């Protein structure tokens, strides 16, 4: 089984999050692209000259495009990583075959797309040092985040190496969930983002999504199959890569 | 206990010292990696700098803000061993110690370019990396983005395939500035000769052949040197603890004085 994993990184974050991950995959014989969202990793925009998901997922739908032929992907996509992957499914649903929500937001099509990100905000409110700050584009005023130390150490990189974290506080640039943008969007439906084999995967040690949380979202939408690893904090492909390497090999072989 | 500070060399940048850092203050210390300009995740663009001095803003910046009688230990590996030979230069008051590390290391005697001119005359094996120029004031200048091989077979030759994949989504554009390079006057021996200087190396170095680095501590004579067995041109990739350990030696020579 060959198989070509798109993997996408939330907000703040960027490709290089993946680094662990892409050369596990590699040797079972896949193809893994992991890229920079707009203001996002090395991307040479700054965050101010963008407010909206369409912009802010324009690599990742520029990338779905130039696959060629009846050709699939599986997208997978971490935290805030998850509603990128949902709007790609929406908008090319032929070419995707599976998506991996990976400790993510998982939208559904009944409620606004924000709804699942609405929750986790009236839920979890502990930012602790991190910093917020917003600016103006066009008629929105949109809120950013600069994620802290404390916030990356203790809340989403609970259980990785201090390299990692110390990685992240090098790397980690402002973000923001574009959230007046994301109330705007119309409802994923039953034949975009509701017609592909979703896969909810989840780290037993999550210090920013809850177990409460991510077990609402698994109920509030189920998914087709889920998937717990022991020990992993918000950021499986850091914390425990090669079990969150033999559950993508599954998925892979389950997608053909 | 001492204050390292942790400069990369050009297409790289903070990121690289990841490994590092949490060693050295497991030990007792402080370690700051930064970000020069148009490096690592900095918002400036190259085209936007054509000179040395703009380039390593951000290390002078840090090094003027250490008050009178402290000191710090740069560590400086590849290209920026230029960076903090400027910085010795131009603070010699403030710092204890220099680390080269597989790194470029000037003289008094000749241009501070001399050694680069020496490194590209004998290095020509860019395979899949791209050269490019721009204009910068009166200058074109000569940039360069380091291909995949290159990362690979070259410069992270002997460290985890996760930490190639790493560099090969964060390398960024990254010039020389030669000719404002040696369009500097030559360092002396009351500033950056005055400064204690540590040569250490790898021994699997591919991109810095063992010659070339030989050459270098000859041409210029330093304090002490290290090889550090199985390293690549990356040490602090590739052998992280060796590293730490020679550097912990380097805090020790420096106290006391
Ligand atoms: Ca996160
Ligand atoms: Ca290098």
């Amino acid at each position: 089984v060959s198989a070509h994993f798109i993997l996408i990184h939330t907000i703040c974050h960027g490709a290089w999050l993946w680094y662990k991950l892409i050369p596990l995959l590699q040797s079972a014989g896949h193809n893994a692209t992991a890229i920079d969202l707009v203001a996002s990793g090395i991307d040479p925009r700054q965050l101010e000259q963008i407010g909206t998901w369409e912009q802010y997922s324009e690599p990742l739908f520029t990338l779905i495009e130039s696959i060629p032929e009846g050709k699939k992907v599986i997208l997978v996509g971490e935290s805030g990583g998850g509603i990128n992957i949902a709007l790609a499914a929406e908008k090319y649903p032929e070419k995707v075959s599976a998506l991996v929500f990976h400790n993510a937001l998982m939208p559904d099509i009944d409620h606004s797309p924000a709804f699942v990100y609405k929750k986790f905000s009236e839920v979890f409110t502990d930012w602790k040092d991190s910093i917020f700050s917003n600016y103006t584009y066009g008629n929105d005023t949109v809120t950013a985040v600069e994620l802290g130390d404390r916030t990356l150490a203790e809340n989403i990189f609970s259980n990785s190496p201090i390299e990692d974290v110390e990685l992240a506080k090098h790397l980690v640039r402002k973000g923001s969930f574009f959230e007046q943008d994301l109330d705007t969007l119309p409802n994923f439906t039953s034949e975009g983002y509701g017609s592909i084999r979703r896969v909810y995967v989840y780290g037993e040690e999550d210090q920013i999504f809850s177990r409460d949380f991510q077990l609402w979202q698994i109920n509030n939408y189920k998914p087709d199959k889920v998937y717990c690893v022991p020990s992993a904090d918000h950021k499986i492909q850091i914390s425990k890569v090669n079990e969150l390497a033999q559950i993508l090999q599954e998925v892979a072989n389950s997608a053909s």
